[PDB]
Formats: structure tokens, sequence, C-alpha cells
């Protein structure tokens, strides 16, 4: 029995373009698909769903929606796909997906939500793709948000003006990550650290001024990276060098100052070949692509250690640091431990770590740790070193 203002197949019902206020109660119960779009609904009571056991595909978006009770999709066993976007909700309905392993797809764009909290979609842990784009009015993420959604694929954070980047270290099999449209000043390692699937990454019109030094090393099977449209004006030594399947990436329309530090990403461009980044300074090179430039336009040398390490006499349980400062700070600068580890800033390594300094941070250290520590940098020209020893 189908509905009045509805347009009903074999099980599939088409209510859109309608002033409907409410969801309309006949409802056939054999039906998978379901478009309530272009309506004014507001409300969305508990159990407004019932015996809808075959419902795969059911859209709730572009309404007034600004409510959703709890248990509103309870009696639903083959929801796959859930939209809700273009609507008027201020948080997300944590109750409301009450334990739901058939759900995939998560569509909440485009609304006026404020905050993910804790252990947000903890209910719905079969995730595959999940947009969270456009939320405009976001003002805070929780740092175990994102936890249960082990599954999940896609993840679309974009439009949002994040100052920083959330904690997706939980999101373990992410593949795509749109991130662009926001305020994300600058890039850490520690921002993707545990996204080894991770293949496309897009920071386009990011308001990014800086990368650090290894912050990409983590991502082992990048593809695509965009990083046009930001406020970049040059990047680490040897920043993508270890990313070996990289094949898409997008530089231009950063402020790019061609330095000598800029010969290992002309090197890389020329080499690589992703088949555009021109320099923006100095005035004798503005408009010069950048991979492009050969070697004889520029003098460069060793990279010089401002600030190398002296000797420390230590406490056991008290903190500690070997300082390595740099000229510049792109850099690229690897430890040596008396162990004969190396290290860097990527690494992720406990108690002891290198700051993105280039200065190596102990926290808790022992007296087992003595020995002679060396600070090795790398630039385009060369290469320099200076060690110390630890007590
Ligand atoms: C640290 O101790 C070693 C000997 O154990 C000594 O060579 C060194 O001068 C000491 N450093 C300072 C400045 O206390
Ligand atoms: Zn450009």
């Amino acid at each position: 029995s189908c509905p009045a203002a509805c347009s009903c197949s074999n099980s599939r019902v088409i209510c859109t373009r309608r002033e409907l206020a409410e969801v309309p109660a006949s409802i056939p119960v054999n039906t998978r698909y379901l478009n309530l779009q272009e309506n004014s609904i507001q409300v969305i009571r508990t159990d407004t769903f019932k015996h809808l056991r075959h419902l795969e595909i059911l859209q709730l978006s572009k309404n007034l929606v600004r409510k959703i009770e709890v248990g509103a999709f309870n009696g639903l066993p083959s929801l796959n796909t859930l939209e809700l976007f273009d609507n008027r909700l201020t948080t997300v309905p944590t109750q409301a997906f009450e334990y739901l392993s058939k759900l995939r797809e998560l569509w909440l764009r485009n609304n006026p939500i404020e905050s993910i909290p804790s252990y947000a979609f903890n209910r719905v842990p079969s995730l595959r793709r999940l947009d969270l784009g456009e939320l405009k009015r976001l003002e805070y993420i929780s740092e175990a948000a994102f936890e249960g959604l082990v599954n999940l694929r896609y993840l679309n954070l974009g439009m949002c003006n994040l100052k920083d980047i959330p904690n997706l270290t939980a999101l373990v099999r992410l593949e795509e990550l749109e991130l662009s449209g926001n305020r994300l000043d600058l890039i850490r390692p520690g921002s993707f650290q545990g996204l080894t699937s991770l293949r496309k990454l897009w920071l386009m019109h990011a308001q990014v001024a800086t990368i650090e030094r290894n912050a990409f090393d983590d991502l082992k099977s990048l593809e695509e990276l965009n990083l046009s449209h930001n406020n970049l004006m040059s990047l680490p030594h040897d920043l993508f060098t270890p990313l070996h399947r990289l094949e898409r990436v997008h530089l231009n329309h950063n402020p790019w100052h061609c330095n000598c530090d800029v010969l290992w990403l002309s090197w890389w461009l020329k080499e690589t070949v992703p088949s555009c980044a021109r320099c923006h300074a100095p005035a004798g090179l503005k408009g010069r692509y950048i991979g492009e430039l050969d070697q004889s336009h520029f003098t460069c040398y060793a990279p010089v250690i401002v600030e190398p390490p002296t000797d420390l006499n230590v406490t056991e349980g008290m903190a500690a640091e070997l300082k390595c400062r740099t000229g510049t700070s792109m850099t690229s600068v690897n430890w040596l431990t008396p162990n004969g580890t190396l290290m860097t800033h990527g690494s992720y390594r406990v108690r002891i770590s290198v700051l993105h300094d280039g200065t190596l941070n102990f926290t808790n250290v022992t007296v087992q740790d003595t020995g002679q520590y060396t600070c090795m940098v790398t630039n385009s020209a060369g290469n320099t070193t200076a060690s110390a020893t630890l007590n």
C-alpha cells in the first residue's frame, strides 16, 4: 500500500519535492530505497521506522532536521547508507544509531554541528565512508572521537575551519582523507602517525604555512597528495623521498622560495614527475618552473649546526636534552645513538624523541643510555655532523 504524496516502485519509495513537516506513517514493509529530500521535516522520533527490515538506503537530507531521538533507527538490520546532509543539526546523535553493524555510509555534511564527542560513532563500527563536510560551525573535536571505526576507508573533514588535525590514529584502515578548506597552520608527523593504508590526502586551501621534518614518512602507501593553494614557502629536505608510491602531487599556488632548499624538490619533481609549481621568489627566478632549475644559479654548501650538542652529566630520573639547531630549518636531521640506532622527527618511539627543533628529547632517562650521540644533518649540498656524549 503506497502512501499519498509519494511514488512507489516494485521496493523504492520517492516522496521528494513536497512540503512534508513529518515522516508519513503508511510506509510499505518491503522497501530498500527511501528518498525524503527537499522537504521541511524538523524532528525524527523514536521507532519512526517500523518493520523496515529490508531498508538499505534511507535519505533524510535537505530538510530542517533539528532533532534525532534515542533509537530512531531501531529495527533496521539492513541499513547500508544514511544521508542527513543540508539539515540543521547542532550535534551528532550518538544514541540514535543503536547497534548497526550493517551501516557502511553516513553523510552528515553541511550541518551547524558544534562538536564531535568522545566515542561518537562507536555504535556504528562497520562504517566505510563518513562525510563530515562543510561543518562551518564546528568548534571542537574529541581526541577519542573516532574510536571504533576500524573499518573506515573514507573520511571528509573539509570546509570545517580546523585549526589542528584531529586525532586519526584510531583509523588504521583509512584510505582517503579530505582536509581541504581548513586553517591547518602547520602539519606534524604525529598528525598522520598510524595511517599506513592511506592512499589519498587532500590539503588544498588549508592555509598551510609549514610542513615539519618527516611529517609524512609514516604514510608509506600515499599516491595522491594535494597541497595546492596554500602558504608554503619551502619543504623540508627529502620530505617525499621515502614515499615510493607517490604519483600525483599538486604544489601550485604556493609562494615558493627558490633558494638552495628547493633543489631536492626540483630534483624530485624532475625525477618523479607526477604528470607546474613556479618560483615566486626571489625576483631573479620569479615565474620559473621549479622542476626545470639547474644547480648553476645557486651557491650551496653543507648544513651549519648553529647550536651543536654539548656534553651532559645527568641524574637517573630527571629530564635530558642534546641540542641540534641548524641553518636552515628545512635541513634534514638524523640522530645516532650509542646503540647504532638511527632516529628522526618522524619516529614514533616513546620517551626518547627528536623534536621539530632537531633537538633530541628525553623523559625518565636511565644511566644505561650513557654513550656518544651524534647529530647527522643533510641538505642539497652535503652532510655535516656534530657529536657529544651524555652520562
Ligand atoms: C661528567 O663526568 C665525567 C666523568 O664521569 C667528566 O669527564 C666530566 O667533566 C663531567 N662533566 C661535568 C662538567 O660535570
Ligand atoms: Zn605557483
